[PDB]
Order: C-alpha cells, then structure tokens, then sequence
C-alpha cells in the first residue's frame, strides 16, 4: 500500500512519514533511491557515500526487527521514474516522504508530487527536518529574515512550541517481496573501499549511535558548553553533525530534551549550565538558519554563492592546494587540523574557520576549490550549512566575518587551543615546542627550535606564505577588485 | 653522626642505608652528590637530568617531612672529595649509601671506601637494587651464568626469598642543619629548560608517583600481561622503568607484591593471569641480569661491548643519522617510535628493538651513534640495561638476536602493533592508510597510495634504504667481517 | 513480583500527586524498548511491555470510576454485603503495629509505618490478610491505608481493595486463602524481606521463615526463637 521513501531521514523515532504510513492501517514498504545524477554539482562526497551505505544497512536492520522485510534499493538517474516503477511493482497505492528545503531537492520533489499525481499516486510530504518551516517564521511586516539575531530571537519567541518527537511504529507490515526486488547500490570505488573503512575508527553511522551520542552529550559536555564551545583541545562539541545532517537524530527531540534540561538547572542553581543550553539551541538554530537562507535566498545565477568576489584575483596554484590539503603548510593549527580532517572525516567549527579562513584569505586560492575538497572529505557534507559557513568566513553577507583582515595564528591558537595540546596531538612532530611559539614556530629563536628537535624546512614546513606578505596581497586584491566593482 | 648518600635510590620505603642509619640511634644527615664527571661517556644525558631534578626535589620534600632539615645538595667533580668535605663541615662518624653495580660505580666506589676509611669514617654498603646479589646466584660448579634463562631459572629456585621490603623510618633525626649549606645543582641549560618541561605531559618523577604507578598497573593491565606485553598499541605494561632506574621503587615490594597477586589467581582460577605474574618477574629478571652481567662479565680491553662487530663496516653517514633521530626514515613502525622517543622520553620495549635493529640492520650505523642518543633521550636511561639491550639486538649476546639477519617489517607490525594504531597515533598522515601496508607502504599500489591520500615522497618519506639493498649490504659486510676475522 | 530487591519503580506517591507526566513516562519506556528491541535484549523489551502494563492499572482505575462509579444502588464492596465481617478492634490493633505472627504480613505492617510506602504484592498480602484470616470489615483496612500511605489515591485503593476482595469478575477468588508459603516463594524467596523488617527472625531459616508456627521445637530453639515472647 504506502511507500516510505527515505533520502535524509535515516532514522524510526520521529520520522513522520513513517509514522503516518504506519497509522494507516495497511503496509508500509520502505525504499531508498539513489539518484545522486539528480544533484548535479552536489553529487554527494567521497566520504558522505561511505556514511550513507553505513546507515542504510543500520535502518534496513531496524526496520526488519520492526515488521518490514527489507529495505528496497532502486537505482535510477531521475527519482521519479524510479519511485514510479517501485509502486508499480509493489501495487503501491501511496508515497510518502520528508521534504527537503536544498535548491536541488525543492524543485526535484516538487516534480515528482506532479509526476506522480499525474500517474495516479496519492503522495504527501512532511517535516522531519526543522524546528518550524522556513514559512513560519517571518518579520512582522511578514517577510524573511536576512540577519540571523533577529531571526533566532524570533524562532524562541514563536507563539507555539515546536512539535514534540513523534513515536516509532510499534510495528510495520509490508507483505511479500520476494518479487519487489533491489538492486545493490555501489557508494564506493573499490580502490578506496580500504581507505574509507578507517572512517569506522572515528565514527559509527546509525541512528542508534546518534541516539547514544546525544545522550553522552547532554549528561557530558553540556554543562560546559557556555565556556568551552570554541575549544578543540576536548571533545566540548555534541559530535551529532553527520547524525543530523542524515535525519539519524531528530532536531525536535534534541530541542525538547535540552529545553527540559535547561529547566532542570535553572531549578537547581547551575546558571553555568543553564547558560550552556541556551548557546547550544543558538547553534541548533543555525542549521534552522541554513535551511531558511537556502529556501528563502537561494542561489543560482544573479547572485550565486560567493557572486561578491566574481570580481576576485584567485591564486591559480595547484601545488598550494596540494600543500594545504596534506597539511603541510608550515602554520601547525593549520595543518594540525587539516591531517583530522583527512583523518576523522570531522572537524571543530573554529578549527573548520581556521583552516578556511587561511585558505582565500592567506593563499588566496578559489574559494570554490576548498569547497569541493570539504565536499569529498566531511561526513557532515551539508549543502546549506556549507554555504552558510563559507559565507560566514568570506564575509558574503552582513552576519559574516570582516574581509580586509587575517586572522592572528596566536589570537586563533588562543581561543581554540590554550595550551597547544591540540595540535601536538595531530603534530606530534611539536610535541616539544613549548607552548608560546607552538602557534608560530617560525617567530622562535633558532635556540628553542632546536632545543625542541625542529628544523624548519626539514622537520617540519616552513610557512608557504608568510603573512605580511598576504596582508599585503590582500589589499592589492581587493582594492583591484573594488576598482573593478565600481568600474561596472 | 651517620650520611646517607643517595644516588639511584630516590626512595624512602626499602631503603636499607636509611632505615639502618635511623635504627643506629644517632643523628642521620641524608645527601646528594652530583659528581657526573666521574661518569665520563656515560655522564647523564639531558632528558635524564631533567628527571633528577624532579626526583631529588621530590625527595626532599618527602625526607624533610619525616623529620629532616633537607637533602645536602653537594656539588664536584669527584664524589670523595665531596663526600668528606661533608663528612667534615657536617662531621660525622659515618657514612652509608647503598651499592651499584654498574662499571663505573664498582671501582669509584671502592676508592671511596678506602678513601673514606684513610679519614677515619666508618663506611657501611648495602644491597637496594636486586633481589639476589650477583655473587649470591652461581651455577653447580659456583660459576657465573652465560645466559638468561639459566640465571633466572636459579633466582627463582634460590634457598630463600628476595629479603622483605623494609618500612620507612619512623621519622629521621639530623639536628641542626642550619650551618650545613646545599650547592644549588644544575641539571638544565636555559635553553633547554622551556622543551624539558613539556615532558611532564607524559611523566611525573618521584617515589610517590612511581609507587602509584605500581598499584596501577599491579589492579589493571597485569592480569593481560601474558598475552598483551608484546603490543605497543595499548598501555600493556607498567611504564615503571624510570621510577626503577633511579631507585624510586622497591624491585623486592613488586616481587613480593606480585607474587601475593599470583596466590589470589591462582585460588580464583585465573590461570591467564597467574601465568602473567610469571611473565611480568621474569621482566623483572632481565633487570637483574643486566646487573649480573655488568658485574661478573665487566666490559675490558682484551674484549669489549660489541667485541664481536669490530670488523663490521659500519655505514658512518650522519645524515641518515639525521633522518633516524627524526624519525623520517620511511619505515611507518620506526617513524612512529621515534617520534615518541622525542616526544615522551620513553618507548615500549619492541618498539626500542624495532628502532635499534633497523639502525644496525638497515641504515647500519655505528651501534654507538644509536647508543648515545638513546642515552639523552630516555628517561630510564640505565647504564647495565641499555648495554644488555644493545647487546642482545646486536647478537653479542649467545641468547641474543640473530646477526645475520634483518626483520620483515610486517613480522614487527604483526605482533606489536596489529591493527596499525600504534603508527597511526603517532603518525596521523598515515591515518587512511589500511592495515594492510600501513607498515611497508613502498609496497601498495598507486590506487592504494592515493586512496589513503599518500604521496610516498612529499606526504610521508619513501624508504631511505629499501629492504633488498640493507640484506644485500649486511651480507657484503659480515663477508667483510669474517675474512677479516680469519686474517687474526 | 519480588519485595526482596528494589524491584519496581517507586514513582507511585509522584504520580498520585500528578509530579509526574505519565505521557512522559510512555513515551521514554516505549524508546528505551525500540532500543532494546534492536539490541536483541528481548527481556527487556518485554519488561516495558509489563511496566506499561502497571501504568495501564493505574489508567483502569480512572476508567472503573468514571463509567462504573460508586452509587447506591450497587456500592464498592456490593458482594459483600451480607458478609458477617469478624468485628475485633483488638485484632486491629494488632494488624496495625505488625504483630499478628505472620512474618510476611508483620514485616509489610511495619515497613508501611516507617515509610509510607509497600510494594503492590505486599500490599495484596497484607490487605488479604486482612480480610482472609482476620476477616475485619474492609472499610476498617481501607481507612488505615488512607492515613498511613504516602500514594493513597482515591480510585487506585479502591481498585485494589476491589481486586483482592472479588468484587471485579478480574478480581481474586473470594472463597479461598493464600498459603502463606505461597506469598512467600513469590515475593519473598530467600526470606530476605522478613529478615529485613524483623530482624528477630534472621536466624530463623527459609524453610520456615513464613510460617514459624510449623517449624519444630529444635529449630525454633535454634533460631532462637521462643513464639510467644
Ligand atoms: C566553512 C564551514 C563549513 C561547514 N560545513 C558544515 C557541513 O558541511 N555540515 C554541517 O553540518 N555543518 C557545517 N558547518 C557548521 C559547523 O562547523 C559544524 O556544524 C560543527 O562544527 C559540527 O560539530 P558539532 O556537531 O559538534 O557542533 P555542535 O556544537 O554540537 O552543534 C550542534 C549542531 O548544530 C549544528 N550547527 C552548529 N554550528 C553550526 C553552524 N555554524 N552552521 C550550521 N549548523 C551548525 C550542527 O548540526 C551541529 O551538529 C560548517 C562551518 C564552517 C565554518
Ligand atoms: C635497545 C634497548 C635499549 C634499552 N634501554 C633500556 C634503558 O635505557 N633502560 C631500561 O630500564 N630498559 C631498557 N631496555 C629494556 C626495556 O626496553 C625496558 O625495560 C622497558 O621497555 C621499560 O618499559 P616498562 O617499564 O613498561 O617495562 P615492563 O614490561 O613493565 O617491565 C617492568 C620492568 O622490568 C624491567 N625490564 C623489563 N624488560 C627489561 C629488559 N629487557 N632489560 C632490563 N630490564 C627490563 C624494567 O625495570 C621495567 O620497568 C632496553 C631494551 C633494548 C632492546
Ligand atoms: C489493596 C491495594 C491498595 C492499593 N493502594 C494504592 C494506592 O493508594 N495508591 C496507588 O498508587 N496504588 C495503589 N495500589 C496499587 C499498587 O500497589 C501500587 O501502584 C504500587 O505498589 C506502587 O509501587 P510502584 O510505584 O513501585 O509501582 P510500579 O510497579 O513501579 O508501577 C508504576 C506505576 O504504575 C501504577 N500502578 C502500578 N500498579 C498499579 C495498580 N495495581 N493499580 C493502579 N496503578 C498501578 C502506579 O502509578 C505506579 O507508580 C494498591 C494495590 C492494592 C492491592
């Protein structure tokens, strides 16, 4: 009868789909298509395709011990002509999904709602998501915020409580699907199956383990979340950005249970932790923000993504790319953070501006190539959320960071890693630079460089750019580009 | 009335030149001479000295506690001399301290007797390092042993036990050391000083640390001894060398301690860990042989240390030495052990035989190269148990190592460090590379190599002598060795 | 089922006083079976099943008195109204302060007095007791409840009283008495809840503890036990 079309909602608990597919009364056929063709620019990262076929085989495990007898696979360059042909197989009488807020998925489920209608096909989408639809929450005047504040502080404000997580299904029927048949999908090339599978080092895929890494959060780090979230020293951060970009985990219950937690210390004089949760939904409503953002402004040609600098003087380097993608620039916190990046698959927010920051603002290289290299190697790989972080550092719009400015390494090292620690983990090369200079080894006196064992060019890099002579290039770029603005 | 001269017994508990000066009745003035150019080669290497410095400082507090008015810090270039300025400025009858046994401290400390009992002072040794004393331990025609294992199977069979550990003294008398001055001794260059303190990270020296250190790893990780002692990806073994190099702990509390460990196992029917007792005091045995043979087969002239390399060509070639100490060789498992001899001062025992082969195996350097930077890199730099180690990776020894003969790096992976997480925390480039090479990367195909995101030659080293040519050198050399040996 | 252990959740006295959400409550158990479910702890999965169970109880006794209230034309008890009921304020006092000589029933008196609070099996026995062997008016033990209980609730006693009494066609057999061997190996079978309350009896071995009266003298005197004083 119904068909659960999964794409970004890897999970049973609030997951309303399935749960209105379930409350019918009838079968429930889950199914997952696979039509990254349909994505276009965004076919989904290296790294992103190893997570994927993890919680697949974690979902489809689940939904069995729910009822169902598998998860269906299709594979298929449109959705449409994919989820057409399952029904047909299956004598589907409906689809049901969640709907998603990209530019790419708007226009694409949009045409199938069509499509499939025009076929027969009883279809309804729902919010799994988002707090509260990006049409909800409007200035009072009624049109879409531009500034995140105002929008945040309108968001927790709003005159009702976003829904509370919904039930999994106590059980779901599907019938016989020994004819409905799945072909097996392929989300890795076998010369980096190997590879990809050290992954499993850092991260377990599965909405169980966004499950228990939510409440290894919210009874850890939590508490000490208002003075530490800047730190990547510690684990100070909840570790649910690849669950929640998945829909492993739902962002309703994440919002209920903190909000509950909040109410919980206040009651017990903890204003600390009380203060922590209130930071931490401000960084739940970011990701609110880069649905809003990209469903309210989205992008395509009069202003695409980073249109401000079209006008930019890009350093055409591939060997400076190479060299910041195998952390071998010579700035530790810099590389500490690009070789966990290649590591872990995951990194730090601030550490996330760090090592982007350096890259159009130091070795000044196509902001478009550092997009594509965190498209290949986060698991978090988010399409509005990386283009409301790289806005962010570029200066792209008004909420964003100053432009005619680079950032210290010792005002970054400071914030992000007092005692060096972090990048004597990655760098264990420093492990004996002490930690004044750990942050800017090459401002240290030959002495304590090799009282410390490091020789710089030999032992570890010596600074690719330096950075007066980046400061520099920044204004002859800039203003060339401003020259350029104003001349059209 | 009595000095108690400390040396390598920076221990208050089983300490049986203190606790026989406190139970004489007089006065008991404890003190420290730093006489290291009596030490001439095996004068105390920088990392070391960092560690006395703590140690002693340590020691003070503890001795100053128990009733004293500090530690005589005394300062020469030869103990004697120091030794009865003291005896004179703080005038006593006697002076105890208890006996070393490497080379240099036999004969030292025999002049010291008599140099002392020329003067009149009254001079007492005793035995604080071993459970048997050397000569205590022969064979049946009362011969020294020549092997391990028959010298250890007679410890273990000895008439009676290693002596019971000796309590503190109930506190100590020494009047009125206000006259006494104290030499402010120097362990550190300045320059030194800022990189000397990050190893504090890792180690904490003193009598107190080294004793919890003990009931650590006596309630963890001793009952998997048997079968995890081998494995440098763990914490599998007690990390006790330093605190049992300067004495900061009892060898006869750990005998007796463990072997009261053993009883309760073996009545619990845990035979795996009754059989890692066995195993960990049979670790503890090679310390006493280390001792046994510095003692009763004492390096001479008409034989020395590696007497049977002395017509090895050795390979001089300081920048290969270079690229050991930097642990820029190529090799992933010697990399990754070099990198944590520099960073923590210590290095698990088969990570120290992996590095040390592969510098006389591979680079084949002069043993002595290797030799001396061990000597200022470890904290358990230990004059008898290094020589003992040497000698047994070299084949100098007849229980020793093979000579001809080089380790597949696999071989050493495989049993030290299966999973490759030992190299990949040391080092994070490699992090994507799998199991499979992680230990002989020059090996994997390109596919494999760029997977993981290596580029054998600007991301990680290649192999600065492969394999096939260190074989086909060892035996052109040894083929050297041995028609130049026949020629005598 | 066990009074031996702290078996069950000891929400009753929050939940009475509505401090606690019982849709909260569903709502948690039923994600802690989903999560079981898909660890394989299957008996755990039906542990939620049977708590949910206990909070269902506590939704019938709402519905009992709202469709099926009290009246006058068929009261609580309504079969038992011509129950000749022992009238005794002796063996009432001596229910209340835990000495009738059975020691799962004394141990239950007792702990009821120190805490406000029993487990729902000692409950069923000591109320049993009550109107089995003693037989005294049910009014009389539904009083007491009412002052000595931290959770009493209105429709939740009455349905218990009901269901140990026969008055629901659910409810337990009327013409029948508990062997108290019986209460004993269900809720109590190592006798660590008697030994617990009465410590008098600790030395007195399980194979009595419930019913001392059948013991031997032998080892009555070993346990030192004199019944009587
Ligand atoms: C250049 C750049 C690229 C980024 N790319 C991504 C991406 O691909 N995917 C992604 O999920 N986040 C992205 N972020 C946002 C942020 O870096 C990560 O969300 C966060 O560091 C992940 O760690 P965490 O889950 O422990 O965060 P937490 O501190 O635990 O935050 C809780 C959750 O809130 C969300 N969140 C927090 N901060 C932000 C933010 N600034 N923007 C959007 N959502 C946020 C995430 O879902 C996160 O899991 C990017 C930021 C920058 C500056
Ligand atoms: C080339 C080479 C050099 C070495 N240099 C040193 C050195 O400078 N100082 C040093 O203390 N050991 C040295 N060793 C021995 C061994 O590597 C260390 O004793 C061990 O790694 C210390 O770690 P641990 O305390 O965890 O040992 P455990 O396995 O926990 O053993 C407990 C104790 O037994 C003793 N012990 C164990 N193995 C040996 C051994 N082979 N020889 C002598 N004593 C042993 C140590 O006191 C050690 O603390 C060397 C070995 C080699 C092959
Ligand atoms: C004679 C008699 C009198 C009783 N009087 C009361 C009373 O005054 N108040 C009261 O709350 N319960 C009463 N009960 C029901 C039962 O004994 C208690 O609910 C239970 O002992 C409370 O312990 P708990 O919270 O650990 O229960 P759990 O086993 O942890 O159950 C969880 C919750 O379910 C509810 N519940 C469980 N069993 C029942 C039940 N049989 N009927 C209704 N709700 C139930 C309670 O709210 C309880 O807190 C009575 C039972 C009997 C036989």
């Amino acid at each position: 009868r119904i068909v659960v079309w999964f794409r970004r909602d890897l999970r049973v608990e609030d997951n309303p789909a399935l749960a209105a597919a379930a409350r019918a009364g009838g079968e429930v056929v889950p199914a997952y298509v696979w039509s990254p063709e349909e994505e276009g620019p965004y076919y989904p990262g290296r790294v992103s395709r190893w997570w994927i076929s993890q919680s697949l085989n974690h979902l489809d495990a689940s939904l069995r011990r729910l009822g169902a007898g598998k998860l269906v696979t299709r594979r298929s360059a449109d959705a449409a002509v994919a989820l057409l042909q399952l029904v047909r197989d299956t004598g589907a009488t409906h689809v049901y999904f969640n709907h998603l807020y990209d530019p790419i998925s708007l226009v694409r489920d949009r045409r199938l709602k069509e499509m499939l209608a025009a076929e027969g096909i009883v279809v309804q989408s729902f919010n799994s998501d988002l707090l509260y639809e990006p049409w909800e929450v409007v200035d009072d005047e009624g049109q879409p915020f531009t500034m995140f504040d105002p929008f945040w502080n309108r968001c927790l404000s709003m005159p009702y409580d976003p829904p509370a997580p919904l039930l999994p299904p106590k059980r779901i029927n599907s019938g016989d699907l020994s004819m409905c048949p799945s072909e097996d999908l392929i989300f890795e090339d076998e010369s980096e199956r190997g590879s990809n599978a050290l992954l499993a080092r850092a991260w377990t895929p599965g909405w169980q383990n966004a499950d228990k890494a939510l409440t290894a959060f919210l009874n850890g780090p939590l508490a000490d979340y208002s003075v530490n979230r800047k730190k990547a020293d510690s684990a100070s951060t909840s570790l649910l950005s690849p669950h929640l970009h998945f829909g492993e985990l739902s962002v309703r219950k994440v919002f209920h249970l903190v909000r509950m937690k909040q109410l919980v210390w206040s009651n017990e004089g903890n204003h600390a932790a009380e203060e922590s949760c209130t930071l931490f939904l401000r960084s739940i409503g970011l990701r609110e923000y880069s649905r809003y953002l990209s469903f309210n402004h989205p992008s395509s040609h009069e202003r695409p993504l980073l249109a401000h600098l079209r006008f930019f003087p890009w350093v055409v380097d591939e060997s400076y790319f190479k060299i910041w993608r195998q952390g071998r620039t010579g700035y530790p916190l810099v590389d500490a953070g690009m070789r966990e990046l290649w590591a872990t698959g995951w990194l730090h927010d601030r550490i996330r501006v760090v090592v982007a920051s350096f890259f159009v603002k130091v070795l000044q290289l196509p902001a478009r190539w550092g997009m594509k290299y965190f498209w290949d190697t986060l698991l978090d790989a988010d399409l509005e959320s990386d283009a409301l972080g790289w806005q962010y550092i570029t200066g792209s719009l008004p909420d964003g960071r100053e432009l005619d400015r680079i950032d210290n390494p010792q005002f970054e090292g400071y914030k992000f890693d007092p005692h060096g620690e972090y990048v004597r983990r990655w760098i264990p090369e420093l492990a004996r630079l002490p930690t004044e200079w750990i942050h800017h080894p090459w401002d240290a006196p030959v002495s304590v460089l090799q009282a410390a064992g490091i020789e710089l060019g030999s032992n570890y890099p010596l600074p690719i750019v330096e950075l007066d002579a980046a400061k520099g290039r920044l204004q002859a770029a800039l203003s060339e580009m401003w020259q350029l603005e104003a001349a059209s």
